[PDB]
Formats: C-alpha cells, sequence, structure tokens
C-alpha cells in the first residue's frame, strides 16, 4: 500500500493509486513540513511532526493550489452512514473513512519490544472496499494491514469520541475539477521556499527547548507521543531520497545523514519513555542541532535543485 508521510496522506494516496487519479501521490511524496503546538504538548495530544491532524489541511490546500484537486469532507449519522456507503462504493469503488484506531490496532508494538500496549482512542483513516450483511472489508494503508471488521465494531469506530475530537461517520471524497500536471522540481521548490519563509525550522528549535524543560517531569508519555509524531518526518526524508533516485535530482550531500539524525532522535525518545535512559539534555541538544542542519539543507536545496 501507499505509505505517504502520515495516516491521512497514506489513505488519499492509496485511493489515488488504486483509481490512478493523477498528481495526488507526487504532491504527497514532495511534501516538506514541520509543526510544533506547545498547548497540544501539555494536553498529551499529537503536538509535532510533519502536519497537524487528523486531516492534513495544508496537504488539502496543496492539492487544490497545484492540481485543482479538492478533498470534500462528508459528515453522516448512525441511520445513514452504511446506506450512503453502498452508493459511494457503487459510484467510486472505495470510501475513505475517519475511524477510532482503538477498534483497529493495526501496528505490532511487540516487534519493537513494547508489550505494555495501551489501547488509546486515536483518530485514523481506512479505505472501505466492501460492505457485507454483518461485516465490512477495510485497508489500513499506513500500517500495510487489511481486515474484515464486524458491522457493529465498524459503526462504533466511526461514531467514537477521540482525544483529537468527535468522529461522526466522516468520509473524504477526492475529485479533480481539472487536473494541472506539475514537474517534481516545481512541487519541491514551492515546499522548500514555504518551509524557509514560514521558518518551519524554528518549530524544531521550539520543540528542542520544550524537551530540555521536561528534565524534572515525572510523566514521560510526551516522549512516546513525540516518537510516534516524528515517524512522519522520517517518511518525508525517505520519500525525498526515493524522488532523488527516481528523478535523478540534485540534493545537498547530507540528506541520508539528516534521516539518520531524525532516526536517532526517535530512538532516544523511545529509550527515554521505556526508562532505558535519563538524558532529556542530550535529546534537546540533538533536536536543536538538526533544526540548524534542516535550515542549512532547505537553503542548499533552493540553490542546487
Amino acid at each position: 500500500t501507499f505509505q505517504g508521510y502520515n495516516c491521512y496522506s497514506s489513505a488519499l494516496g492509496e485511493y489515488a493509486k488504486q483509481k490512478n487519479i493523477d498528481q495526488v501521490e507526487n504532491i504527497i511524496l514532495s511534501q516538506w513540513s514541520f509543526f510544533f503546538d506547545e498547548e497540544q504538548f501539555y494536553k498529551n495530544q499529537w503536538y509535532t511532526g510533519a502536519a497537524d491532524g487528523p486531516v492534513d489541511v495544508v496537504l488539502n490546500e496543496d492539492l487544490r493550489n497545484f492540481a485543482n484537486i479538492e478533498v470534500l469532507e462528508h459528515i453522516s449519522s448512525e441511520s445513514q452512514a452504511i446506506d450512503e456507503g453502498r452508493k459511494v462504493l457503487e459510484k467510486h469503488g472505495l470510501q475513505i473513512v475517519l475511524m477510532d484506531f482503538y477498534y483497529m490496532n493495526s501496528f505490532n508494538w511487540k516487534s519493537l519490544s513494547r508489550f505494555n500496549v495501551t489501547r488509546e482512542h486515536d483518530p485514523a483513516f481506512a479505505v472501505l472496499t466492501q460492505i457485507n450483511e454483518n461485516s465490512v472489508h477495510i485497508i489500513d494503508p499506513y500500517y500495510h494491514h487489511e481486515e474484515n471488521m464486524s458491522m457493529e465494531d465498524f459503526i462504533k469506530s466511526r461514531n467514537s469520541m477521540t482525544k483529537q475530537g468527535k468522529i461522526s461517520f466522516n468520509s473524504y471524497e477526492i475529485f479533480s475539477n481539472g487536473t494541472k500536471k506539475s514537474n517534481i522540481k516545481e512541487l519541491l521548490y514551492y515546499r522548500f521556499n514555504r518551509y524557509l519563509q514560514e521558518k518551519m525550522f524554528g518549530k524544531i528549535t521550539q520543540f528542542g527547548q520544550v524537551v530540555k524543560k521536561q528534565l524534572d517531569n515525572k510523566d514521560r508519555k510526551w516522549a512516546f507521543t513525540g516518537y510516534n509524531c516524528l515517524n512522519s518526518v522520517v517518511y518525508q526524508h525517505q520519500n525525498l531520497i526515493n524522488l532523488q533516485k527516481k528523478f535523478s535530482l540534485e540534493m545537498p550531500p547530507n540528506l541520508q545523514e539528516l534521516l539518520d539524525n531524525w532516526a536517532l532522535i526517535r530512538k532516544k525518545l523511545f529509550e527515554y519513555y521505556s526508562r532505558g535512559s535519563y538524558n532529556t539534555e542530550e535529546i534537546s541538544n540533538l533536536i536543536c542541532k538538526v533544526a540548524s542542519s534542516e535550515e542549512q539543507f532547505a537553503q542548499e536545496v533552493l540553490k542546487v535543485l
């Protein structure tokens, strides 16, 4: 399945790939973004990474501003959602649905030696492929997982209160009003120009400063949330490496090094959360130094791209 850089981009790109809708995948694979929300941090919500969620509104703007591709959010009810489902499958073959991940649990934490696997009410995105009498078939493209789900569990997952808001059978319809094809170099230049002009690198510096100040915070779950959030950043870096190789792009020489830097930050956050360390100072230092390296990189991309 299409990985994207987060749960939302994965679902859009998988839909696009299966229905070969032009430009969606390229606009996702060329995304370059970082955010930090200090208020979400202290409410232990998803507070950093590539984009705010669950819907990547900035990606939705990029789709409309580059390709004239709109994403239309549909809200429904208990009595209507499945009937509307059958009409969408008959017309488009697939439905992108906002789901409570509590009822999915698509990822294997035991693979990373985390056996104390807390079930949380997190918003996620699935692609509905089939509606049966008493069950549905869904793809979780982000966790490369498909499953048949009971109609009861499916309806409940789509009507659940999550830590990032209330789901009401939300579905997301892509349609091109007239697709404009973009060169990969154009897509990357806009992203890297915006990244510098909005000083997105400064949000990495903020993140680093807030990590330093958790020195004497007995609660460590911010580190687990951070670990999960930064997966999107690792993916963007990997996506650019794949674009570089596929299109033979000119990149600054330290792109693999920056990915390695982000992988290390994630490793140290995971180790801190799982009580393998006591080094908030060391993690803040790494975040504040990759902030400088990401700024330098972005500036060199505009020159050599």
